[PDB]
């Protein structure tokens, strides 16, 4: 089932990010440390210790020599991994930052916070260019769509939201800005994570109801199309397998679960003795995955 490639022992891992080309993964830790690992040479390349308290937000830029971090200190830091330093800090959030991601093309950062806001930042102007309001509890996750001007967010308010930011794109990149397109209701507890499918109009979410839910959107509406049961504690994270009909989830129940979207195979469950899982990453072009837990990180393949 699970082919372990690389493991770290560390403070609890809260964030993960695979480099698209280098055999590198970032881990952002509960102790405020960001580790840069080479999983082919089995070495710690570098350590970045500038935050105070947990760092949950971490993302490599897919094309620029940058990564972005978001901390419980309410700071977003933009880093250059060649220069090995923090270029600048973005302030504005009023509570813990849950996620930070770079846009794949636009000069943007997307952040989600316990302050109930989603923020878009322009990293060229080094400014906040949009505050997305509407959630009425912690925003646990916000992600950019890979090819459309959409955002998906997950909140402890029990909703997943889909936002149209095409207005913000036209305003901000030119030489309302953000509209809520869908409010996805169905989880009956706080939602910890939501993500877009790379190609289909699908969303996956994981919640404190111990459910992994799959949603479909069309031109008019969005609706729940499946619910995966088996986790016996809060679902921390869920990702679409980028290139196979699979979903990967992990949980405070100390398990990774692999779901068959085709439903041909039953769910595969991978357990740790003592470690809650907090985060899951998929490599953007390899059949390679990473999970963050109480005792460190595991990088693995499926067989």
């Amino acid at each position: 089932g699970m082919l372990t490639k690389f493991e770290t022992k560390s403070a609890r891992v809260k964030g993960l990010s695979f480099h698209p080309k280098r055999p590198w993964i970032l881990t952002s830790l509960h102790n405020g440390v960001i580790q840069l690992w080479d999983y082919r040479m089995c070495t710690l390349i570098d350590k970045f210790d500038e935050h105070d308290g947990p760092v949950r937000g971490i993302d490599f830029h897919k094309q620029q020599p940058l990564f972005v971090s978001g901390g419980d200190d309410y700071k977003i830091k933009v880093w250059n991994y060649k220069l090995r330093r923090c270029l600048f800090t973005l302030l504005g959030h009023l509570d813990y930052i849950r996620t930070t991601f770079f846009h794949h093309e636009y000069p943007w950062i997307l952040s989600a916070s316990d302050d109930q806001t989603i923020r878009v930042w322009n990293w060229q102007s080094r400014t906040c260019v949009c505050v997305l309001t509407g959630h009425n509890h912690y925003v646990m996750c916000a992600q950019f769509h890979p090819t459309e001007d959409l955002v998906v967010s997950a909140s402890l308010d029990q909703t997943v939201r889909v936002w149209d930011i095409s207005g913000l794109r036209k305003k901000n990149l030119s030489p309302t800005d953000a509209v809520v397109k869908h409010v996805l209701e169905g989880h009956d507890r706080g939602v910890n994570w939501a993500a877009f499918h790379p190609t289909m109009p699908l969303i996956v979410s994981g919640a404190d109801d111990r459910q992994v839910k799959i949603w479909r959107m069309n031109e008019s509406k969005a609706w729940e199309v499946d619910t995966c049961r088996g986790h016996y504690n809060n679902v921390s994270c869920a990702v679409f397998h980028p290139r196979q009909e699979l979903i990967l989830s992990n949980s405070e129940d100390k398990s990774i679960r692999v779901w068959d979207m085709s439903k041909r195979t039953g769910v595969q469950t991978f357990r740790r003795d003592h470690d809650r899982f907090w985060v899951l990453a998929a490599h953007p072009n390899l059949n390679l995955f990473a999970a963050g837990h109480d005792g460190g990180m595991i990088v693995f393949k499926l067989e």
